[PDB]
């Protein structure tokens, strides 16, 4: 049982690797193997520090590794030390905040963003008195940085990049040299991405694949003279490293080496290492997933792969006896439970009995079921799949039958009705098949006759179709309630609520049920129809609203509404969706609240109880009849079981199936996955650890050679994540105090966009801080360490400034100031421009494609968009989906004015910009910031400044994730311009004038892009 | 830096070693050193098995290291496997369930208690297919075992013993050798306990002090030919192992080889190993200790010795600016707050403005305070100290002055009136110097005239006294209400509800306020008088119950009551006092429940603020006049920050000065303190884990050498408690299955005594368990194990029995089965006797001298004490205090009869025992045991058969613990008997006739000591 080896570093004999997510060190003269640190959490990175001794060493900690920072190693006594506080954010892709190498004198020198506005603006710091100071090397963004004869060599996003293989991209690592103590000079700027740089002698050995493969080259220092040393086809090699004699670097799991002066490489020989427990116990309801309530007041609910049928208290548990991959369970029956388990192969229909234990399998194939229910009576089930069927499955045999196939999108919502004679079901549809939006009608599935109605027209969005208990009526709802709102900053409306229920019932003649007409003035008592039954649809009268769920009870109607609110803290926090359930009262037409705070909600098959879940993240359970009796599902009180190595293979075949399924190309992703199965699958029986998992599956994912294979989530590590304590202030260690040398603020009058200490009326710049919380901070005192321990709580700071102006006051200490800093820089370059262009041109900045993106342009937006020019800066622009929505508004031309009797002229159209347009981009700014640069070219909006975009526009919708919460992603949708194809990807966007920001031009505190770009439009500005 | 190595064993040139609670391996030949195994929990013990392959490993979890279980460690592999799920029981004095040795075939022979009534019952197991199964040697209790010339060699209570050096008591090791294939004799009793056997040729070595100080000796397998090897005198050595040619030890925290063929003892060198981070992060809730209320809505509370004020959400925090060991904090005024800091030296009067932020701290030293108020005009405080004093400190100077001196206890309840003129305090006193009844009247001090007056008088038990707003009158509480309490089982009353409350008006001719006399009939209007002030007391009219305080208010009175519950929770589980807060109105007379589950709380200086804990261990506070609208105080906002450095140092220190300031005999306490003090502080900078810590002070402990020095709780590890699956069953792996070997159950009828598979009507003897949950159990299942992981809920267990007897139930799994275990071994005995003595000897078992022997001999006393003969077994009786109230039953002596007209004779007295009684008692029997032993014999009981008892006489009342919650205790109270003096202190008890119970009794099925007990009875049953 061999280990999975990896990130190593070589000083002599002497070889740290990484195993098992902990530090190992190997001696080439005695081949003695040991663990040198462990329990830090995982660490990905460890570099030897000149004399051979200290270790700088980059862990990652939070379930997800969604923080990191630096500690050191002294190997002499064996001492460990964290160095940083920033609590820097990584992500498997962009793992930053690390070390960036050593200066001449043996200091470290790191790379992180953590003070910056932006990720990628991981810019060089100079490590002092281990963390107690940081200086800046102003040599903008770097990854590595290296030392020839007194030369200093950038290294630019030269980290690895194993999920995108053949990359070549206008972020592409690249490497720049210093010829004249100051001036500095680009050498090796290849097709494709270079990583790992070293220098042996008077070389610069780096990796690169613009051969087809991963290979390690070198040229000298001027870029000249290109040499391959390698020709590997197994595994491409990666994490090159060295002491100025050998070269280490890992592959397929193994160490190693490389001696220049021979050209020859051999493999370490370290052998098993460590082989931990392989069987786990985890908290069942950290991966629960899918609850629902079957009768006898029991609880189903799925996690990690796994199924149980339990008692609300988790005292009495049955797990459910099928090997892993349950993806959904359903009640079947008294007790009976229907549930779908997935394989490599696709996914089945399967029923378990939990009183006699009895549990058959269909063998079936289904396809990939999205969705799945169970009839009343037991008879059959109804499956959705992303063939974008929709069908029925014989409980008894297993033949599944398929009803009807939408071509545009999946069938998961239906419904079947009690007596188990219809269907009714939203069917996505679209009028033409380039159409912008896709439809969806109810449609309705009679099993006698075995034919479809059309319950609804195709012109809007119906759904969440419903039969009361007597199957005489079918309730849905429609977003067709079309009414505006106004938007309380643009000019501009949008349609927030719009939703209505509706009813239509199944026997001709017979009114709408909560119409209350007098049963003696109606002649019903006739029988099903379900012809033209669109036309007798009649709406229930309740005010309009967001609801997404009805459900018709017998003088009283539950429907689930969900208040308007802003999208922010779910796009960037994960937070869930608030509803609250509401009570029509069919007889008084009044509605109630029922309860709040809801964030999912689930109905028994008998309509009696309800099961739910709550903002806390907490199931509950509640009868229909007292909902104030509810009471907490508790799931805990039980281990989940399992096996590392079972788990493992079946997580790495389901990211491995998902990456061939989802593939916007089917016949690529046909060659690929056969290509890289076997390869990928011999290295994850070496995994021990789930980061272990992580570098076999994205170096698998990388082999689509595309953008957007990401991975994110899942569980790493059980360490708290790192803390950093933040004023929005920048420290120097002046003498034996610090000095707040910055203090940043964008609007003062906005939220959260300066110090905290600004409100208590002064600027913090230049004062001295004596203390924090009665503690000393200075000299022998780590201000970033104490401010640690004081996140998220008021702390009193002792400020000293003029004379004997000191100040003693309880400061907020912020988990995190990023946004602080980013709106600071954004406010300094919109003061900047307006002075420079002497008050004749705007600025605005658009730091992505999301939401963020939409308000940061729109904040700027009506302020900056009347002057003589603008400038719009969308440089570091990480993407999303927004471009669409900005570049409309950028492509208003202003073709009119209104004149009134008092106050100004008003423009026409309002949102439209008065003057010439100038964009900025950089090879920061990617995806929906690849299409929204290419896009301002082809409209010729304006010229495009700055440096050749990310590349990635094949976009990505996940929709499934790994039994441990990870969510993978699959490039499934290719972005095509016309006059283009699909270009752009692997590419980008090459702008107009290129303006390289070299490493100079930030040692003299210029922005060239920007400069030019004022420069240009002052010089477009002359008619 | 270097570290404290412990615990060694070695084979060949390799030695394995702890550090920092890991596992090392230390290469003699090359000289390097490594961690083999880490993150476990903390390791004591590491055994290298036959081959030098495999290591058998002991590891604690629970933050106290409360529990324990056995890995294995493939040093091939670096495989890692739990062996066992016992989740054996521990202390540091008994560290159970450990590697017994090894048999001649290789076997893992373990010794644990895990499957025994008794906790000193470590029974020897033979392990098999790693932890499936467990093979029962039949040796009876032994701590090591070894193997020479095919003969079994047994160590009996060989384990080490740092915390009693010179132990010389009755539970002393001693070694048996088996001389014929079964027949077994001892061959090592020394006077002093023989600790750590080895075998090297065919000599034993051990470790004793049987000349003052720790030595190795050995002697032939006959235990003749004694030889002294060591000549040691800085520290005791430890922990002997070896591989058949050298010997290994530890000794002052460094590692030690014994060369047996040459006599040469060497120090290895190993050096710095490992220095972890000395800045700690904790969680202030687990080590907060009083919480008071401040003006302003804000909080004070103590925590792992450090002070803060704070508002209740814990947002705005302010840590006191003083270092280490604040012990009370009390508001001193509007922004004030009076604190006692502790020191090495004593305990000081501090006073801290957390406005201003000035922090001024008297160095006048107070002596050991327990307790500290201030008055309510902030001038002075009043404190008691451990001399017995309470006083005033002039909180302007700092100027102490002693008020009064009691000679029998603490002054430590006090209250100050509001105008700070009168000071009312419980007093205790005895009439008499040899009193068994300490008494307490209140006493009253005037500021002015400064005299003292008598309050109340001296016959009973007054209390927590308590003045008006108004200071016109004196309340507090007294158990002088006597009126008794039935006894639902054992012809007894007692005082349960004696509390009532009383009042004293502090002006002469002035009445009961509460008595509600009409004004205008009262002729008031006087001036204070104290004089015979306590015949003027007077009760309020409030029912009689257990109250803990009185709050008098304007129109109302609060009153603090506990209702009458159980002691066991209590005295075995830590379980806290509930108690509930009522109100009195003084004008209806009605009392009503204000609050309830409280189990402690404080009142605000202007009386409005209320702040309680309540059985949740939460902290909450509410206004005296909405109580229902109360807050969670926050505490765990922002963590603890601390030095682990200077918490040894200070915990090292304190536990010094307690063992120092409690030892019993204060010459004694003089010289050994000051003797050992600088020899084991040496130690403490080389400690970098609790366990560390532990060590070093658990042997200067010892240096008192005399029982009862224990170290209890503390945080050790933040790793998760070991679990274990029990259903009180036997499990035998039969074949490929497991069979019920024994299904234990004491008394059917009781409450938690059986096998939860009883209640479904069958007894699992004999059955076959299929599976567990689904999942199959047997040869390749390890059912411990699985049980272990679905403890605590209830599994579905699958039973097979005699033919087609197929059962399927839902089994409740327990945490623990150690009570049902006794209860099962107690009515085994009893049923014994009874068939034996053919029904004329009754039988009863003393477990311990708490609440549960007083629970086990009542339960059986009942119905045992009138056979002609009974047999009091106090084998095993972990001491306590109640022997004097059990001795008193057996007392009784029958002297007379009641004839009823109908019915059978009733004897008088009642609880008399009608017979002959015979006492047996162990090695295993100690403390209050050893009394109950002496006792017996002294006063003509019966004869007392078996083994001289443990010997430990010396009692404890711990009143301290450290600042990480660690109880330390030490020896105070010495016991003396009349006609023996402190004698059975390091002796015990010896019996009137002895009979050991050797390793061939437990192989033939034999308890030689009941069987005697029986024997001896009938045939004094002959007249």
């Amino acid at each position: 049982m061999p280990n999975l080896l990896l990130n190593p570093d070589i000083h002599g004999d002497r070889i740290i690797f990484v195993c098992c997510d902990d530090l190992w060190e190997h001696d080439l003269k005695s081949g003695s193997t040991r663990k040198i640190v462990s329990n830090l959490g995982v660490i990905n990175n460890a570099r030897f520090f000149p004399d051979g001794r200290k270790i700088a060493i980059r862990v990652m900690r939070g379930s997800s590794l969604n923080t990191a920072d630096l500690y050191f190693y002294n190997g002499e006594n064996g001492e460990i030390k964290r160095i940083t506080y920033f609590s820097g954010k990584s992500t498997g892709r962009r793992m930053f905040t690390d070390v960036a190498g050593f200066d001449p004198d043996g200091n470290l020198i790191i790379s992180t963003d953590a003070m910056q506005p932006f990720s990628s603006m991981t810019c060089l710091y100079r490590v002092e008195n281990d963390g107690i100071n940081f200086v800046p090397l102003n040599l903008g963004p770097a990854t590595h940085i290296l030392f020839a004869d007194g030369r200093r060599v950038i290294g630019r996003n030269t980290f690895e990049l194993p999920h995108w293989k053949g990359y070549r991209g206008g972020t592409r690592g690249k490497i720049w040299i210093e010829v004249n103590s100051g001036a500095f000079k680009k050498i090796v700027d290849m097709s494709t991405h270079v990583s790992s740089p070293v220098i042996v002698g008077h070389r610069i050995y780096f990796i690169t694949d613009i051969d087809g493969f991963g290979q390690i080259y070198s040229t000298d220092l001027d870029g000249k003279d290109l040499r391959k040393h390698t020709s590997f086809t197994d595994y491409y090699p990666r994490h090159l490293n060295t002491d100025g004699r050998r070269i280490l670097f890992s592959k397929g799991g193994s160490i190693y080496i490389f001696n220049p002066d021979t050209e020859k490489i051999e493999k370490i020989e370290i052998g098993d290492l460590e082989s931990p427990e392989d069987r786990i116990i985890s908290i069942p309801s950290k991966f629960a997933e899918d609850f629902s309530p079957l009768d006898g007041d029991l609880i189903a609910f799925v996690s990690r792969g796994q199924a149980f049928i339990q008692d609300v208290s988790g005292t009495y548990v049955l797990k459910v006896p099928e090997p892993l991959r349950i993806r959904y369970v359903r009640r079947g029956g008294d007790t009976k439970v229907a549930f779908i388990h997935g394989t490599r192969e696709g996914d089945f229909l399967g029923i378990y009995d939990y009183r006699t234990g009895k549990a058959e399998k269909f063998e079936e194939n289904l396809g990939n079921v999205f969705a799945m229910g169970v009839d009343r009576n037991g008879k059959f089930a109804v499956v959705a799949n992303d063939r974008f069927e929709i069908m029925t499955v014989d409980l008894e045999t297993g033949k599944p039958t398929v009803i009807e196939r939408s071509r545009e999108a999946m069938i998961t919502d239906f419904t079947i009705s009690d007596n188990s004679r219809f269907i009714a079901y939203g069917f996505p549809l679209k009028h033409g098949e380039t159409d912008g939006y896709v439809m969806q009608a109810i449609h309705v599935y009679d099993m006698e006759g075995r034919k479809i109605f059309a319950a609804t027209t195709e012109n809007s969005h119906d759904y969440a179709p419903a039969f009361d208990a007597d199957s005489k009526n079918l309730y849905y709802l429609s977003y067709r309630s079309l009414d505006p709102s106004p938007d309380r900053v643009v000019l501009n409306f949008s349609f927030e609520v719009v939703s209505k229920p509706f009813v239509i019932p199944l026997i001709p003649g017979s009114p709408n049920p909560t119409k209350l007409v007098p049963r003696s003035m109606t002649s019903e008592a006739g029988e099903y129809d379900l012809n033209d039954m669109y036309k007798r649809s009649s709406p229930i009268n309740v005010d309009p609203g967001d609801y997404r769920m009805i459900i018709p009870l017998e003088s009283s109607i539950l429907i689930y509404s969900v208040p308007v609110h802003g999208e922010f803290a779910a796009y960037y926090q994960g937070a869930p969706e608030k509803g609250v359930l509401l009570k029509y009262d069919v007889k008084t037409r009044k509605v109630t609240e029922v309860k709040n705070n809801l964030t999912d909600l689930r109905l028994s098959a008998d309509r009696k109880t309800v099961m739910v879940r709550k903002d806390d993240g907490k199931i509950y359970t509640f009868p229909l009849e007292k909902p104030e009796d509810e009471r907490t599902v508790e799931t805990d009180k039980r281990p989940l079981v399992s096996s590392i190595h079972e788990e493992f293979l079946q997580m790495y075949d389901e990211a491995w199936k998902l990456a061939r399924d989802n593939y916007w190309n089917e016949a690529v992703a046909k060659e690929i996955s056969e290509r890289i199965y076997e390869k990928y699958r011999n290295l994850v029986p070496l995994c021990k650890t789930r980061y272990d998992l992580s570098n076999v599956i994205v170096e698998m994912q990388g082999e689509y050679r595309t953008s957007h294979s990401y991975e994110m989530g899942g569980t790493f590590t059980d360490k708290d994540p790192f803390r950093s304590g933040r004023i929005a202030c920048d420290f120097k260690l002046d003498g034996d105090h610090y000095v707040v040398a910055k203090a940043y603020a964008g609007d003062y009058s906005n939220e959260g966009e300066k110090s905290p200490i600004f409100e208590y009326g002064i600027d913090p710049t230049g004062y001295l801080i004596e203390d924090i919380d009665g503690e000393t901070v200075g000299a022998g005192s780590n201000i970033y360490r104490v401010l640690s321990e004081k996140a998220g709580t008021s702390a009193r700071i002792r400020l000293s400034g003029k004379g004997g102006d000191k100040r003693d006051l309880m400061i907020d200490i912020l988990d995190d100031d990023r946004f602080i800093r980013y709106r600071s820089w954004v406010e300094a370059n919109r003061r900047y421009v307006h002075e420079r262009s002497k008050g004749t041109i705007g600025y605005i900045h658009i730091p992505d494609m999301g939401m963020m993106g939409l308000n940061e342009f729109y904040r700027l937006f009506i302020n900056e968009s009347s002057y003589q020019g603008l400038i719009v800066d969308v440089r570091f622009n990480g993407g999303g989906f927004v471009s669409q929505l900005i570049i409309e508004k950028l492509m208003n031309k202003r073709i009119g004015y209104d004149n009134p009797r008092r106050g100004t002229l008003s423009p026409y159209p309002t949102n439209s910009v008065r003057g010439k347009i100038i964009a900025i981009t950089n090879e920061y700014a990617g995806s929906d910031g690849d299409i929204f640069s290419f896009s301002f070219k082809k409209l010729g909006l304006g010229k495009l400044i700055g440096t050749r975009t990310w590349g990635g526009v094949v976009g990505i919708t996940p929709k499934r994730r790994l039994i441990d919460g990870t969510v993978l992603t699959q490039p499934e949708f290719a972005f095509w311009f016309r006059d283009a194809g699909f270009g752009v990807e692997n590419y980008g966007v090459d702008p107009d004038v290129e303006i390289e920001y070299a490493p100079h031009d930030y040692l003299s505190g210029k922005d060239p892009q920007i400069d030019y770009a004022i420069d240009a439009l002052i010089e477009e500005l002359r008619n």
